[PDB]
C-alpha cells in the first residue's frame, strides 16, 4: 500500500502544478457552463481527486487512473477541440501518460 499510495500522490502532484492544469483545479460551476451537469454525466476535478486520495479511498491504481482521465475526456468531450480548455486537456492528458508509464502502471 504505502509504495502505490506514494507513487499516486507523486503523479497528482506533478498534474496538479502543471501549467497546464488551472482549467481543472476546481470542479465546473452551473454558472459558467449552463446544462454541463445534465449532458457530462460524471464530472471529475483535481481537488475532488486530491480529497479521494487523502481519505485513502485509491486502495487500487485502476480507480485513480479513470478518475484522473475523466477530467481530460469530460473536457475533450464537452469544449470546442479550439478552446483552450481542450487544449489544456490535451496537453495534460499527455503529461498524465507519460507520468504513468514511467511508474509502470499500464497493464502488463
Ligand atoms: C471553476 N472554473 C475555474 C476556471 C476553469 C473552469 N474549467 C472549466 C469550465 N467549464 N468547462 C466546460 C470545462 O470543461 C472546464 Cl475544464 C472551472
Amino acid at each position: 500500500p504505502e509504495q502505490l499510495y506514494s507513487t499516486l500522490k507523486n503523479i497528482l502532484q506533478q498534474v496538479k502544478n502543471h501549467p497546464n492544469a488551472w482549467p481543472f483545479m476546481e470542479p465546473v460551476k452551473r454558472t459558467e457552463a449552463p446544462g454541463y451537469y445534465e449532458v457530462i454525466r460524471f464530472p471529475m476535478d483535481l481537488k475532488t481527486m486530491s480529497e479521494r486520495l487523502r481519505n485513502r479511498y485509491y486502495v487500487s491504481k485502476k480507480l485513480f487512473m479513470a478518475d484522473l482521465q475523466r477530467v481530460f475526456t469530460n473536457c475533450k468531450e464537452y469544449n470546442p477541440p479550439e478552446s483552450e480548455y481542450y487544449k489544456c486537456a490535451s496537453i495534460l492528458e499527455k503529461f498524465f501518460f507519460s507520468k504513468i508509464k514511467e511508474a509502470g502502471l499500464i497493464d502488463k
